């Protein structure tokens, strides 16, 4: 109930264990306040109830600890799990009962961005750094300097899938190692030349597979003075593992160890890495420092938005007119609709990006813009946050159909529908594009599935709005909303 | 004969034909024919072309062909605009045409159309300065701001003389009420581009169209024009006034008004009147240049190795930050393979150029996402306005980029076969090999021996030092399995590829 505006939390739902970390902002730095780690093992393609409830409780304990954090400074994150879950949406729906902020699945080149950010703020060695992270479904490779990455890539070669495909039954074979390496070499063949020419002064790893290998290196005296995993020690570990005949350290880790061991051996050989450090912070720290930017009002999502506008040459003065009108409409319905501070940001971005499909074609640009936002690698945007952004651009013009309205409701409920509607009104009013002055009062109030738009001014100027707003009533009706227009003051 | 050039424009109201010959640095017109086909009027409420309209269309093309027997099919282009865009049965009409035409019909997008209209008007009234070109057609209206022979803005609005009569003057009755509805509807259309266009501004306005042609004639005959014989703003206001003094189309008595135009004059007048008002035009001049000349000029650039299609390719590379080094390597590998199989597969230079442009563009999708970029680049190539590219051309382009990368399925092949037949299929397969051979991005000398041979079964032989290319053979064996999913046996012989 007591709320601390400098408090920042972040929940990370891993494969075998979750984690909650709380922290506060002291002079632009992130001071640790709490850390809790609960093993659920829900991930280890339909999440069984034998662990689903175990997580829903773990999350309800966490949110009770999180009672002092503003939702603006809270972030839920997950990876390589609910992706491969038939009932994943149901667990998210069950978690949405529990948590106050929707789960976020971070993957691919966004996951890579966050590992490197977290490694960069933890280990502070200067220089061109290569970060590697062998996840369960995917292995991230980043070259960056300072906190700014240069190349970010995600190779679909995780330790879980490699065992499932080459080391199934858990039987260790000479050929099964070579086969797993060969698959890994072929994956790396896409980025090796680019990454090697670019070069690195330091090599840092992350995720469990790297951690496990680092330990056995130490325990088997195969590590280095600085516990730097070395090709020599790694190659020897490879030969020692081939002596086993089956899996039967850590009990959970030995299951995927053959896959991982080959993946790192392949990485070491194809990129000619000699020495490799380990960072535990992983993506958990990335999300926290991401959260710090949002606190500092330097959100990367915002910076990406302005970058997308420049790639697609969107009209800045038209974006400005749209985003202002939308805010005014947003504020005028803020309390009744119960729209959050996040929702204002969603609309602000979408209003900036709504004309981007115009760089593809002038017909159906709203559908094109949506395809771009749905599929692009936009740094800072997660899967769900992209999907809401594209949805707002996808329905800002043309006809509305109840069939799609249901799809929108599934994606982000009535709040996404209301924003989609607010964006429709904010474009419709700037359809004339360059304008002398506000064509009318355009005052929006709400009742219940019935909105009221009041219009007042010289109707002789801007005489299309009346018809436009009446054409818009029918489309609203297709989304179960009765928009009534008061033009009695517009004449 | 071999210097002869021809173009057929299948419009909404009329089909046009133009023949020309390039004499030294000048092109001399040989023939210019027109025929009323009224394809637009043949569209049903289901936007379906009546058999009567297709037969009129097929009768006119059979005559045009009769007059084209002495022009190289490589030096002819047949384009089609709004009425075939709209038609739901347009594929039927085109496949009925394919049996009588030497060259396939190419539907072209509105903005491509506006571009070629700009060309033909440009080369007519050649006056330095920024120009607004308005073309009121049967189904759509093209607005182009440009300078010299180069458009700055192009737009294409769904308003026209035949569509608007069907909606507001179907019976033939002229009522201020119906005329205002026709003006308001066109103002709605013009609103989408108004302020943008006006901001850009112009020094001169030219009109190209039968609607504009007929208004300029009736306004000079009735003394409503000016010294330069231009459609003025005032002459329109008066022409509108005396138009409304009639109550039916049958009683229009304007001198210089063809009988076939009285039906569509009211709606054509309403659109032009709304154009003049919304864009605040004061004087418009008429040009005989049109999509017909534009196609000829577009052809002249291709004959001079100045294909705007190649300029558009380089601009897209720019916009999607495509690696120019990878692009060249693939381009060069693709041309090597192409030359080793072009005779057995009966591939022409046009095929070659399609593979060349796809090769320059196969990685534009990386600007969207590194995952599935081949699909995302197909999406851009398929849905973008790309100057110089007809719809059929873009589509084959997007197919080449779309299949170049991952797993191949037999149902996709049949979609390819419907798009561009067996040639499209081979080009997609050559592009694949070209990328695969350059997948490492090595800038090293590829295994000296890359001989592609054809026997429904292809033979790829490799010979040289295998030291620089350690996974080439395994990527080739992986490609054999994809090649069989498209019913082709790729035979890999690497016995001399060693070390």
């Amino acid at each position: 109930f007591l709320i601390d505006e400098e408090l920042l939390a972040a929940i990370d739902m891993g494969s075998n264990s979750f984690h909650l970390a709380i922290a506060r902002v002291d002079h632009g730095e992130v001071k640790k306040v709490a850390s809790m780690s609960e093993k659920v093992q829900l991930a280890a393609k339909n999440l069984t109830e034998a662990a689903q409830q175990r997580g829903l409780a773990c999350l309800a304990r966490f949110v009770g600890r999180l009672g002092s954090v503003q939702p603006n400074r809270l972030r839920i994150v997950a990876t390589n799990a609910l992706r491969q879950a038939k009932n994943g949406h149901e667990f998210i729906q069950k978690a949405a009962e529990i948590l106050p902020k929707p789960i976020e699945i971070i993957a691919g080149r966004e996951e890579a961005r966050l590992i490197y950010l977290g490694v960069s703020h933890t280990m502070a060695n200067g220089g061109r750094r290569l970060v590697v992270d062998i996840g369960g479904g995917s292995t991230e490779f980043i070259i960056g300097e300072e906190f700014e990455p240069i190349y970010t890539e995600s190779l679909q070669m995780g330790c879980v899938a490699y065992t499932k495909a080459y080391f199934a039954d858990g039987e260790i074979t000479q050929k099964a190692f070579d086969k797993a390496v060969v698959a890994a070499r072929k994956e790396l063949s896409a980025i090796a030349t680019t990454y090697k020419m670019e070069g690195w002064d330091t090599v840092v790893g992350s995720s469990g597979t790297i951690k496990a290998c680092r330990q056995i290196m130490v325990n088997m005296g195969l590590s280095d003075e600085q516990e730097n995993v070395t090709r020599e020690g790694l190659h020897k570990l490879k030969d020692k593992l081939l002596k086993f005949k089956n899996i039967s350290l850590r009990e959970d880790r030995r299951a995927v160890l053959p896959a991982g061991l080959a993946i790192l051996y392949a990485v070491f050989e194809v990129l000619e890495i000699e020495r490799l450090a380990y960072s535990d912070g992983a993506l958990r720290e990335g999300v926290m420092y991401d959260l710090l930017g949002r606190f500092k009002h330097e959100d990367i999502r915002d910076r990406s938005v302005q970058a997308l506008m420049g790639r697609y040459n969107a009209d800045p003065k038209q974006a400005e007119r749209v985003v202002n009108t939308a805010q005014y409409l947003f504020d005028s319905v803020a309390k009744p609709l119960n729209l959050t501070s996040e929702d204002s940001d969603l609309l602000r971005r979408a209003a900036y990006l709504h004309e981007i499909g115009l760089a593809i074609s002038h017909g159906g640009y709203h559908r094109h813009g949506a395809y771009l936002l749905q599929h692009s690698d936009i740094p800072g945007f997660s899967q769900i946050d992209q999907n809401h952004l594209s949805h707002l651009v996808a329905h800002h013009r043309r006809k509305l159909r109840n069939d799609v309205k249901n799809e929108v409701l599934k994606a982000g409920g009535h709040k996404l529908v209301y924003l989609s509607l607010l964006l429709r009104l904010a474009v419709l009013l700037n359809h004339s594009r360059s304008d002398q002055m506000l064509p009318a009062i355009e005052l929006t109030i709400i009742n219940d599935q019935q909105w009221q738009l009041s219009v007042s001014g010289d109707a002789k100027q801007w005489p299309l709005l009346v018809a436009d707003l009446h054409d818009e009533q029918e489309q609203f009706k297709h989304w179960n909303i009765e928009l009534n227009i008061q033009s009695e003051k517009f004449i």
